[PDB]
């Protein structure tokens, strides 16, 4: 324990807030007590057990392209800082975590090219105040197929599954092996087709703004790193070219984020280590160098105390996963030595802020003053299909990364807010890769067998 905040305390319940996402009928090793079966007929109206995954946000969908990519993102963490995992016995809970959610994208794919994308219908989902336990209302299902196709999601699907049956082969090898070959063809699927045209029931919530592009080289570096096949990495390589631009150019857009929309940071991050290869570099530190000390001549906004503030829905999002970018990058042997140095201290500023060091904790259930209201359904769990009843949350949200200040470091703490305090699978994602760096350097014991118990 050697910095400012308790990071294996904030690691542990960051991974736990998974947990009370879970849809479905819930395992023994659930550590809670508050949360129930839920969603128990998921795909019945299609003829198959869709139940599982999580519930994306302070809703109940289960909107598979942020799920997917909150996946992959969860096996990154493993995949880079293993034995920060091991160290603060927080892999078993990380890898339950992305076992449950794996298997549920397994049981999407119930033939070769028929992939369901979601679970749940956004209207009658969100006019609905409470809990998962309980909820009335239809919740159709939604599939892809090859006449009806959605490669983005698909895509970042594949990228879920090649990334578990790496971190998952030592405990589970059977189900690693199950992984890895549907990732494999839902690949397959994804490149065949090269088309959003039947991903639609995601619309106004989860679109695929960026393309499919990014998610094709992230899937295939993935792939690549499960398979040490040399075609995926020719792949990953090729999709380069059709990157996100800066509208009406031919540069690779970076001033933006690695997110659940965009992936191509990530992969260029994983291919500037795989390969060396200085168009990688160049990619992953402009983007990096933006958000930092600048890149020709413009930097991100930064708030008074210091976060990089990239929009003001989900801004901590963004910039905890960032840092999660900056830390994988700096730890690299091919990063320049000086931007080691600015990238390293950038991800703590980061985390740091996320954690406190503004004067208050965006972490709900850590910290000073942490977020009591966010705005969650299951987590609040009204009777009456009302926000303000009862008057305080119910349960407590351990771990959840709420949306984040305004441009001014300001924030209230408001149930009906949902830019600034809503809590989401894809907010806390890169969150938890960041965390067990943070960890790794600076330590902070965990709760010892700390379980979530009413
Ligand atoms: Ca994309």
């Amino acid at each position: 324990a050697s910095g400012s905040f308790n990071y294996g305390e904030a690691l542990q319940k960051a991974i736990m807030f998974y947990e009370f996402q879970m849809s479905g009928k819930l395992p023994n090793w659930v550590r809670n007590n508050w949360r129930g079966d839920s969603a128990l007929k998921d795909g019945q109206d299609n003829g198959l057990d869709l139940t599982g995954g999580w519930f994306d946000a302070g809703d109940h969908v289960k909107f598979n392209l942020p799920m997917s990519y909150t996946g992959t993102m969860l096996s990154w963490a493993v995949y880079e800082y293993k034995d920060a995992f091991v160290k603060s016995g927080q892999l078993e809970h990380i890898l339950n975590q992305i076992e449950w959610v794996n298997d549920y994208f397994v049981k999407c794919h119930p033939s070769k090219y028929v992939y369901y994308y979601q679970v749940g219908d956004g209207s009658k989902d969100h006019a609905w105040w409470g809990p998962a336990e309980v909820m009335q209302m239809e919740r159709p299902s939604f599939k892809v197929t090859q006449s009806s196709p959605g490669s983005t999601v698909v895509a970042e699907t594949a990228a879920s599954l090649a990334a578990a049956s790496i971190v998952l082969k030592d405990r589970n090898p059977t189900k690693a092996a199950t992984y890895l070959q549907h990732a494999k063809e839902l690949y397959e699927f994804a490149e065949v087709t090269k088309s959003d045209a039947g991903y639609t029931a995601a619309n106004g919530y989860y679109n695929s703004w960026s393309g499919f592009y990014d998610e094709l080289s992230w899937a295939a570096v993935w792939l690549y790193l499960a398979t040490n096949d040399s075609t995926y990495l020719t792949k990953a390589e090729s999709y380069v070219q059709n990157w996100p631009k800066i509208s009406g150019s031919n540069t690779i857009d970076y001033k933006w984020a690695h997110c659940w929309d965009d992936v191509h940071n990530g992969a260029a991050l994983l291919l500037a280590k795989i390969t060396g290869k200085d168009i990688y570099k160049q990619i992953i530190e402009s983007h990096l160098d933006y958000w930092t000390t600048g890149y020709n001549g413009e930097r991100i906004k930064y708030t008074p105390k210091g976060l990089a503030w990239l929009d003001q829905w989900g801004s901590l999002r963004y910039a905890t996963t960032t840092a999660f970018l900056a830390f994988v990058y700096s730890d690299w042997v091919g990063c320049p030595s000086t931007k080691k140095e600015i990238y390293r201290k950038f991800g703590e500023s980061q985390i740091d802020y996320a954690l406190g060091s503004a004067g208050r904790s965006f972490v709900v259930g850590f910290g000073t003053n942490p977020p009591k209201r966010p705005h969650h359904r299951t987590a609040h769990s009204s009777w009456a299909d009302s926000q303000s009843i009862p008057s305080y949350h119910r349960h407590t949200l351990y771990g959840a990364l709420v949306g984040g200040p305004g441009s001014d470091d300001s924030y209230t703490d408001d149930i009906s807010n949902y830019v600034n305090n809503e809590v989401a699978c894809d907010y806390n994602a890169g969150f938890v890769g960041a965390l067990a760096k943070m960890y790794q350097l600076y330590g902070g014991n965990p709760i010892p067998d700390f379980k979530a118990i009413e």
